[PDB]
């Protein structure tokens, strides 16, 4: 995990760059995932938090792209915590509601059984903290590089 720190500041920049994906201003070229998302939403929506500039929002999606393409589940859970703006429990519900069997070891031997919710709600918080974590030093190398350069 990130340090205290390092969490708040990632979380700042995803809550930006979540309501600016909201918004609709990312092109659809430049994420597939992102993209499918947006259209699963609902259009005529107000807008009711505030957003990153255009050219942090595109470099933030390139970043968040690159690092999260390749966990399709994970990159929708983002999407749904910072884009739409999902509570961790509602997105926890969700995907209590369609589990699949899984096989458990439970104490004296094996059963199959689905999750329950407090065991998807543990898993939808680990696999947020490890997005973020997976996503910092690449949002801080891009961040830093372009300062460097430009
Ligand atoms: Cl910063
Ligand atoms: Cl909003
Ligand atoms: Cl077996
Ligand atoms: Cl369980």
């Amino acid at each position: 995990n990130l340090t205290k720190e390092q969490h708040e500041w990632l979380n700042g920049w995803l809550e930006l760059w979540g309501a600016w994906v909201y918004s609709g201003r990312l092109e659809k070229r430049m994420s597939s995932v992102i993209a499918k998302f947006m259209e699963s939403v609902e259009p005529g929506r107000v807008m009711t938090r505030p957003m990153c500039n255009d050219d942090d929002g595109m470099l933030i999606s390139q970043v968040v792209d690159s690092v999260m393409y390749i966990d399709k589940k994970a990159f929708g859970i983002l999407l749904s915590y910072y884009a739409h703006g999902s509570s961790k429990h509602a997105i926890a519900s969700y995907y209590h509601r369609v589990a699949r069997p899984r096989k458990m070891l439970c104490r004296g031997g094996g059963r199959i059984q689905k999750p329950s919710l407090a065991t998807c709600r543990r898993e939808v918080d680990e696999i947020l903290n490890a997005s973020l974590f997976m996503i910092y030093p690449v949002l801080d190398s891009a961040f830093k590089n372009r300062k460097r350069v430009e």
